[PDB]
């Protein structure tokens, strides 16, 4: 009731599912966003009851724009309110040339990453806004290391998306930072030329997350922390 | 004599480009979106001082549209040395919780997608992979790829630092192949040094990246913005 709720958008593995688990041990409910698979979400979910954590799976797809709205509303019924936001689902494709992309290719990727997790942030600000009789919030969003490094002759395209994140995440913050809501994000680099010479786990990309969705980083808003063991 | 295809050849740095790039000798394919009459008189004024440039239609934002272009270029004369990609859209000042979906997918298409599909068709004519004989490529970014332009387009300065990293990407994916590829960030155009830039400094910047006296510099971004 006074117990504040995260939503996670892609929750169900990897990173997403990492997220979830720790924020319901840091005391979070979470609500475990999937778009396909409803029982990889299921067993997130479980993993967290478990435990003694609240969660609920969440269908939504975020490359689509009513499954967005959808995803908010159900946030709205099964928990009353909103106070974090972790912009998590994203895409990378199969590596090609610039020169032999498609426009339908190009256009999924910002579909996907850029406008999906813009959507979504506009949501979060909607409901968590001192301006809207909102209480704040936090909103963290993941970025890549390809925002800084390109991904040549892989996906520039993907690069060039997440890059549009971390500016999104930059404009976004010094937009709502009055209002009482914190926006950064997270560049993971490699995630099961790296200098720690180990890829990195999905649990040491949501420990950064969940710093800086928490009340420790009540300072911290536009920043971009990276995840890549130095690269 | 070099080739350069100017996206949103039409008016403000784009015109001015144009307008340069035949004074240093270039010929110009001064593009344009949708009414031509201004891209018309820019040719004109071109060919009345004794440059050489077509004017070409075709709106960035419809993929369908952009084979063409490129094709016109080649008819007209018959090589690629230089891109501008400057066509682009802003909209009008709004916090992102009130933007629609309508307003960021063609922020998107028409920024970041229109100048990639452009640059992968001169990528094409270009590079030593397919016998081109190599070439450079400018993308028009601005200073709100860094500063975020909150309240009014956090969606644009999204899709210019999205033309940040593009810029940096395709360097180095074509670094090899003989095309160099960089950026500008224009400021506020007609800040520290108190005055508005002239379209005029930034087509100066850009026809610098464009030239032979920029052979190392590939992958950078050059702020013209008054110290902004």
């Amino acid at each position: 009731s006074d117990t504040p709720v995260v939503l996670v958008t892609g929750g169900s593995r990897g990173i997403g599912a990492a997220v979830c688990r720790l924020a319901a041990r840091q005391g979070w409910r979470v609500g475990v966003n999937y778009a396909a698979n409803r029982e990889a979400a299921d067993a997130v979910v479980a993993a967290i009851t478990e435990s003694g954590g609240e969660a609920v799976a969440i269908p939504g797809d975020v490359g689509n724009a009513a499954d967005i709205a959808a995803m908010f509303s159900a946030v709205d019924r099964q928990f009353g309110r909103l106070d974090g936001l972790v912009n998590n689902a994203g895409i990378v494709d199969y590596p090609q040339r610039v020169d032999e992309m498609s426009v339908e290719r190009i256009e999924r990727m910002l579909r996907v990453n850029v406008t999906g997790s813009i959507l979504c942030a506009a949501e979060a600000v909607r409901r968590m806004s001192r301006l809207y009789s909102g209480q704040g919030g936090a909103i963290v969003n993941v970025s890549s290391m390809a925002a800084i490094l390109g991904s040549a002759t892989q996906y520039v395209d993907y690069a060039a998306s997440k890059a549009a994140i971390d500016t999104f995440t930059i404009g976004l913050a010094r937009e709502v930072a009055a209002e009482g809501i914190r926006v950064n994000a997270v560049r993971p680099g490699i995630i099961e030329s790296v200098p720690m010479q180990r890829a990195g786990m999905p649990e040491e990309v949501a420990d950064a997350i969940l710093y800086l969705l928490s009340p420790s980083a009540s300072y911290v808003t536009g920043s971009i922390l990276n995840v890549s063991g130095g690269r």
